[PDB]
């Protein structure tokens, strides 16, 4: 697989979303891997809702918290709307699928990157924007304005963003803060430390979803 590698280069990757205050970065983690695929099996870069899988994905909590998983799973038996037909609000509301249509779009399934195995992730991420999960807690992760992040940070998982390509020495992460955080809203994190777990537990749970 090449050693350079960014999804957005390739018409693959939507602009950088402001999740607010609201604790639905697990949705938006989802959402970029599906507008991912969609546009490598249609062509087609379409916006997809989180605000839908914060209100509709039971088995997460919406703004508390929850699943990429889950919420992965929830458009591959049911399906999604597109952002502008169920745009971010940034609260939990009522379940409006129904009310707004025949769903956009939707996946065949949602598959488990092999856990701490970064080369299992970078060929994931050499196919498609892949759902991962870091520890975002520390102020050293949340003060990030630039340059190839190696930390400090433990491995106690608590955000949800996807990797949208990789480096010799870094994997792409879109993260859902606004454009004016980190990287124009990216940061690239270290890889090939030897820590199992990855930078900031990054190799902890990463999840995709399948498409025909
Ligand atoms: C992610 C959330 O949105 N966190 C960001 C909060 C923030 C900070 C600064 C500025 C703006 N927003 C959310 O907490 C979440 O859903 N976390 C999950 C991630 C996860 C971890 C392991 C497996 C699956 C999902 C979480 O910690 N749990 C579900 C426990």
């Amino acid at each position: 697989i090449p050693e350079y590698v960014d999804w957005r280069q390739k018409g693959a990757v939507t602009p950088v979303k402001n999740q607010g205050s609201c604790g639905s970065c697990w949705a938006f983690s989802a959402v970029v891997t599906i507008e991912g695929i969609i546009k490598i099996r249609t062509g087609n870069l379409n916006q997809y809702s989180e605000q839908e899988l914060l209100d509709c994905d039971r088995r997460s909590y919406g703004c508390n918290g929850g699943y990429p998983w889950s919420a992965l799973q929830l458009v591959a038996q049911y399906g999604i709307h597109y952002r502008n037909t169920y745009p971010y609000e940034g609260v939990q509301r009522y379940c409006r699928s129904r009310e707004k249509g025949p769903y956009a779009a939707k996946t065949d399934g949602v598959r488990q990157v092999q856990p701490y195995n970064q080369g299992a992730l970078l060929y994931s991420i050499a196919n498609q924007p892949v759902s991962v999960v870091l520890q975002a807690a520390g102020k050293d992760f949340q003060l990030y304005r630039g340059g190839i992040f190696v930390g400090p940070c433990g491995n106690k998982v608590d955000h949800a963003v996807a990797a949208v390509g990789y480096g010799p020495n870094y994997i792409l992460i879109k993260n859902s803060w606004g454009t004016g955080w980190g990287e124009n809203g990216y940061i690239r994190i270290k890889r090939g430390t030897g820590n199992s777990y990855g930078v900031c537990g990054l190799y902890t749970s990463s999840f995709y979803p399948v498409k025909n």
